[PDB]
């Protein structure tokens, strides 16, 4: 009776069962500033949505000073649905847009606003961790409505229930949807919960996989298609193997090597992209927390917001390129795979992303749902309003709390004179410096694409969801356990998934 890893993330750790495991608060590497749980958070800078116009705005292609793919940002927007979900209750904390705001207030009426509801939180105790005692006499943290180690929920789901419902029972295989250019994820799946935030098309035209926001676009949807086609195919390979095997046991076999893949390709391949590299792997330990820390999740990982680039490219068999699809129409589309997941496949690792810098593009900053003054989202704004939600503490508050020298002038944090600029016309001071966009702002470190602050926590957060992890592939255990899998670079994977893919770089992250 091998042991297999839960659903829910709990069992990892034997002294801390919960610990890591869904629906439990976040981690804090730096003391929160009092948000206000129950009411709004007392902000003395701009609002979130002049912050966006002033610092995010967009006017032209900028392009990846590292050269990276659109696949690079692809792959972590699919690790981190991996780690973390900030699921809102409804605690509605609305979005002000400035008046005549020419998105979403041409006519100059001064109510306009944006939805908005605060993070799920839960009372903790004043005297344990890093907290602070909010206005109202009493300590709060927020929720991780998703399990915290990298265990293949994005595909599984985060219970037993919802991962019965997505595969099929047989074999040890996954539900598919059969069509004339390939395999794709299922639909209409019973139990299975799907995000259609867009709201553009219904819901039953939605994939059915194990991550509420797998549609949020397309080519989040290949990664997702490909990893269940790698599944399938090593579930055909272990029922042949082993026919002693009953379709509960081919399955666990089968997820246990797609957790290994993701983990070998975040460890091997993105996390030496993003920092340069990554220290190799020294063991479990039963003393390392593996939970998410909210400094993580709501502020260093959102960077990849800036790097998102505007157009969603397609590449048929013979090289040819394709009418490209921008952003703003791919949200939550699943025509988007009418021709199969090989033509996006093609254009993410050819096509070069954005920089990571202050500039988020106007399909995420201004999204409209149709005139410019009723209704839409704007990206960069949902993220500062994050921010302030959970208490992230100034730009150099927290430089402060993470050991590093704080900032005295606007040139210590970058030589380009239109980022001081915007941050002088958006902050009056340093120490105002919303934490989000200082660390955008930074000089990206040597061999990195983030800049110091980020850095920094990035580096502890996977150093953690590592050591922490009892299920580590690269334990001696689970070598054992994982010893017929074929755990494999991310550009292999792409060509034992795909028909015909064409030419495929080694590292699909770069160049
Ligand atoms: C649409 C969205 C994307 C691309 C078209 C996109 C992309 C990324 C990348 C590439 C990321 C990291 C490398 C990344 C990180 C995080 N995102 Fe995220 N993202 C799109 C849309 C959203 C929306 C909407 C949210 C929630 C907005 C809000 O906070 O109100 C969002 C969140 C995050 C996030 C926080 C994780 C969490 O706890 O929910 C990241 C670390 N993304 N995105
Ligand atoms: C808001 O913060 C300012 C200082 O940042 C403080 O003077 C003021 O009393 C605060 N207001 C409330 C209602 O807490
Ligand atoms: C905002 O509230 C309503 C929105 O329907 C609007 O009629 C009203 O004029 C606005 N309030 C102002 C402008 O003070
Ligand atoms: C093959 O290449 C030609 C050349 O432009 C293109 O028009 C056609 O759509 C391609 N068809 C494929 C790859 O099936
Ligand atoms: C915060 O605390 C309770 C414990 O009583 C949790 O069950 C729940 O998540 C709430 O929001
Ligand atoms: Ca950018
Ligand atoms: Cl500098
Ligand atoms: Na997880």
């Amino acid at each position: 009776s091998q042991e297999f890893r839960s659903y829910t993330g709990e069992g990892n750790n034997k002294q801390n069962p919960k610990q890591g495991s869904i629906f439990t608060p976040f981690i804090r590497l730096a003391n929160p500033i009092k948000f206000n749980k129950n009411g709004f958070p007392n902000i003395t800078n701009q609002p979130s949505r002049a912050i966006s116009n002033i610092i995010f705005d967009q006017q032209t292609h900028i392009g990846s000073k590292e050269h990276l793919t659109d696949m690079f940002n692809m792959w972590g927007q699919f690790l981190i649905h991996n780690m973390a979900l900030s699921k809102p209750e409804p605690n509605s904390w609305p979005i002000k847009v400035p008046k005549c705001d020419q998105y979403f207030d041409p006519a100059c009426i001064g109510n306009k606003t944006m939805n908005y509801f605060r993070t799920r939180a839960t009372e903790v105790p004043c005297d344990v961790g890093k907290t602070v005692v909010d206005e109202d006499g009493k300590c709060y943290e927020q929720i991780n409505s998703l399990g915290s180690y990298i265990d293949g929920n994005v595909l599984y789901g985060n219970s037993e229930e919802i991962c019965k419902n997505l595969r099929s029972l047989s074999g040890g295989e996954m539900k598919m949807t059969v069509t004339d250019v390939g395999d794709l994820p299922p639909k209409n799946v019973p139990g299975v919960p799907m995000d259609n935030d867009a709201n553009l098309f219904p819901i039953d035209q939605l994939y059915s996989v194990g991550e509420r926001r797998g549609n949020e676009n397309p080519g989040l949807l290949s990664i997702h298609t490909l990893l269940l086609r790698d599944h399938n195919r090593l579930a055909r390979k272990f029922a042949r193997l082993h026919p002693e095997w009953d379709d509960e046991r081919v399955f666990q076999q089968s997820r246990s090597c797609i957790i290994e893949q993701i983990q070998k390709i975040t460890y091997d391949e993105y996390l030496p992209t993003t920092l340069g590299s990554f220290p190799s792997y020294t063991g479990y330990d039963a003393n390392v927390n593996a939970q998410v820390s909210n400094e993580f999740t709501t502020t260093a990982f959102r960077f990849g917001h800036s790097e998102v680039g505007p157009f969603m490219e397609y590449y048929s068999e013979n090289g040819t390129r394709l009418q490209p699809l921008p952003i703003k129409f791919s949200y939550f589309n699943p025509h988007a795979l009418n021709r199969g997941v090989e033509p996006l496949i093609r254009g993410l690792i050819i096509n070069e992303e954005e920089n990571i810098d202050i500039y988020m593009i106007s399909d995420l900053r201004n999204f409209l749902f149709g005139k410019p003054g009723q209704g839409g989202l704007d990206l960069a704004s949902r993220n500062l309003q994050r921010n302030r939600d959970h208490g992230i503490p100034p730009y150099n508050s927290l430089r402060r709390q993470l050991g590093l020298r704080p900032v005295q002038t606007w040139s210590d944090i970058t030589s380009d004179p239109q980022i001081q600029n915007r941050l002088k016309n958006a902050y009056k001071s340093v120490d105002d410096i919303d934490s989000y966009v200082g660390g955008l702002a930074e000089d990206h470190m040597e061999g990195s694409c983030v800049g110091q602050t980020f850095y920094l926590i990035i580096y502890e957060q996977f150093f953690r969801t590592r050591a922490g992890d009892r299920f580590w592939y690269e334990t001696p255990e689970m070598r054992m356990v994982n010893r017929e899998c074929e755990t494999t670079t991310f550009a292999e994977v792409i060509k034992r998934t795909t028909s015909n893919i064409g030419y495929v770089q080694p590292n699909v992250f770069r160049k």
